[PDB]
């Protein structure tokens, strides 16, 4: 080379970044348009005053062994996500009720994965009144980019973005947070309620109520997994509104009298449950799940208080579209009818 070495040259790892084949480099080029930056920007505020964060900056950089019109979407280095963008031409998309075909490449979303056809250009208004629904080249990628956020918004939350919120809300009521942490509660612990919180969709904007539930109930109790199942009945009006709103009733799947039984006695037994349970659970789990499908019905497991913290546990990591609410998080207020059951068949 022709200059000399310096500590410049050592790249720090990106907390969210892009690789770009030289095909979408217009769409990414500070000085040129930038089509997607200004996506990239309308992606992280309708995050910030919607999820209740800040996502990490998106390091976009370029990579030629990467196909020309192809991009990487990375996480801490390794691949998140990769995909098909192609510059002049548009993607329209098939939500199930489109009436024809197109012209074109055929592929799925990387989103949705909804069955989608790449068109050119002047197909766009003929495309639409066929029951399509087109997006820009540079609104897929960015698609692409709003999904796996909302899908890793609980890895992109780091300590560093711990102390940046906590910086944010000791600007507007300080007089939570100046005695909460690092006295009463430490950033550790702060930081892993609310990841524990974005893990299950539940958003982080009533810091209020969180740092107050906190310095109230963490002096006799200092497990964050603890801690969590506790803020979370405080945020109950707030996460029965979420998946339920409105005033009408509340469709929710069921586990059996017994089988509630079943894996309540497994509980206080030790730190496992037993296999055979597992497989049996999953696929009657996923039982529940279609039938709400079909029904109209949101995906919401409604359980007892003590049998929540696993079963979100263990049945996410195989069905993540499930949510594990909690008989003590749900308001009084409501009606309940058992739609769906998880039972002995």
């Amino acid at each position: 080379s022709v200059v000399e070495a310096t500590w410049n040259d050592v790249q720090l790892e990106d907390s969210l970044g892009m690789e770009v084949g030289y095909r979408l480099i217009p769409m990414v080029d500070f000085q040129q348009d930038g089509e997607l930056l200004g996506r990239i920007r309308s992606i992280r505020k309708k995050f910030a005053q919607d999820m209740g964060f800040l996502p990490p900056v998106v390091h976009i950089r370029d990579n030629m062994d990467l196909q020309p019109a192809r991009y990487r979407i990375l996480m801490k280095g390794v691949e998140i996500g990769s995909g098909d963008a192609y510059p002049g031409r548009w993607l329209a998309i098939n939500p199930g009720t489109a009436a024809g075909t197109l012209p074109g490449e055929k592929t799925v979303d990387p989103a949705f994965g909804l069955d989608a056809i790449w068109i050119e250009s002047a197909l766009k208004e003929q495309a639409q009144i066929q029951g399509f629904t087109v997006v820009e080249a540079s609104t897929v990628v960015a698609m692409h980019l709003n999904h796996l956020i909302g899908q890793f918004s609980a890895e992109l939350f780091g300590r560093q973005e711990a102390q940046q919120l906590l910086d944010r809300v000791s600007q507007e009521m300080p007089k939570l947070t100046e005695d909460l942490v690092p006295g009463v509660v430490t950033l550790t612990t702060l930081h892993k309620v609310l990841q524990n919180l974005l893990a299950e969709k539940v958003p982080i904007r009533d810091m209020r109520t969180i740092l107050e539930t906190l310095a109230e109930h963490a002096p006799l109790q200092s497990d964050p997994h603890e801690l969590t199942a506790v803020v979370r009945v405080a945020l109950g009006r707030a996460i029965t509104q979420q998946w339920f709103p409105g005033n009408e009733e509340v469709q929710v799947i069921g586990l059996d009298t017994a089988l509630e039984r079943l894996l309540l006695q497994a509980l206080q037994g030790g730190g496992g449950l037993e296999p055979g349970l597992a497989d049996r659970l999953l696929a009657q789990t996923q039982e529940a799940l279609s039938r709400q499908e079909m029904l109209g019905a949101p995906p919401v497991l409604l359980v007892n208080h003590a049998l929540r913290p696993l079963l979100s546990r263990f049945l996410r990591r195989s069905l993540p579209q499930l949510v594990v609410l909690s008989n003590l998080e749900l308001s009084d207020n409501r009606h309940i009818r058992m739609t769906a059951t998880i039972g002995g068949k």
